[PDB]
């Protein structure tokens, strides 16, 4: 059983947009890396019903690229507003010990907000992947708009997972006006603008407790005029898709990279790719 493993995560608030064509870039495979685990999270509208009938393409295209690479799909879970998919190199799996499990948490009577958690064990180490979705107007267990619920947090289990990732649009925004935010973006003062981001506020309120975000060096990933690099300044530019990590058991999780994928411009938000190396 190996000393270390690699994990790629991508999330995208993709809205009504269909999965793209070039998936290699999306999953961070385009420079020949072969991560041990890949998780893909989306937030948007109408995945479950699938009225555009786009389900069949995703499967076809994702399964085509990933199977030839040695990946097994551990689980795809979709709701009306969220999607989470977890892949693992076939070579790591032992059916007797994997304990592959997913819960869905739902906070409203329309089941539009909440989250999804997918967990599995390899080499007697337990991974958990969460995505979540909250609306600004929602009444909530935290009485905030942030997409946290303690049920989705497997570091607050009696037996906390070894490696935990939370990916998606956490409904955390930049709390200042658009003029000032756009000035900071133009100056490339990413840390200056992050000073106004709400993740720290969420944490002062004991949400995402002990969860770390890798250092952010990219400009806000929202809100863009589609197919441009131009901010739509009807909203204050913000970091919407995020990746957070923790360990419940003192295991080292080292971010290698954390980047928006500005090549994917087809919508208002840009997908975010994180790569980690975890020590078992
Ligand atoms: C960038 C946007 C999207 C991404 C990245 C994405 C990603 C994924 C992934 C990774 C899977 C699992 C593929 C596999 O089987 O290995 C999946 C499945 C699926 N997607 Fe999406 N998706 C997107 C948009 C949508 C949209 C707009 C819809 C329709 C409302 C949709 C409907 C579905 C359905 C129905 C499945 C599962 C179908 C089945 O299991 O038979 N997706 N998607």
């Amino acid at each position: 059983p190996p000393a270390q493993l690699s994990v790629h995560t991508v999330s995208w608030n993709s809205g009504h947009e269909r999965a793209p064509t070039n998936l290699e870039e999306l999953l961070g495979l385009n420079s020949g890396e072969t991560p041990d685990v890949i998780a893909v999270a989306v937030q948007g509208f109408g995945f479950q019903t699938d009225k555009p009938q786009q389900g069949p393409a995703c499967v076809k295209n994702f399964q085509s690229l990933l199977t030839s690479k040695g990946y097994t799909k551990l689980k795809n879970t979709i709701t009306e507003t969220m999607g989470l998919t977890v892949y693992c190199l076939e070579k790591h799996l032992d059916q007797n010990t994997l304990k592959n499990e997913t819960i869905i948490v739902t906070v409203d009577d329309q089941k539009k907000s909440g989250g999804i958690v997918t967990s599995f064990t390899i080499y007697n180490k337990r991974f958990s992947f969460t995505t979540s979705r909250m609306s600004d107007e929602d009444v909530t267990s935290t009485n905030t708009k942030y997409a946290y619920d303690t049920r989705l947090d497997y570091s607050k289990k009696d037996d906390p997972s070894d490696f935990l990732f939370w990916i998606g649009d956490l409904n955390v925004r930049v709390e200042t006006n658009a003029t000032h935010a756009k000035s900071l973006v133009d100056q490339n003062n990413i840390d200056g603008l992050m000073a106004f981001d709400q993740l720290k506020k969420a944490k002062e309120q004991k949400l995402f407790d002990g969860w770390t975000e890798p250092q952010v060096t990219f400009k806000p990933t929202y809100k863009f005029k589609p197919n441009t690099d131009e901010y739509d300044l009807s909203a204050t530019p913000s970091w919407t898709d995020r990746a957070l990590y923790k360990s419940g058991t003192g295991k080292t999780i080292q971010p290698l990279s954390y980047n928006s994928l500005t090549n994917y411009k087809q919508t208002e938000h840009r997908p975010v790719l994180a790569k980690f190396r975890v020590t078992l």
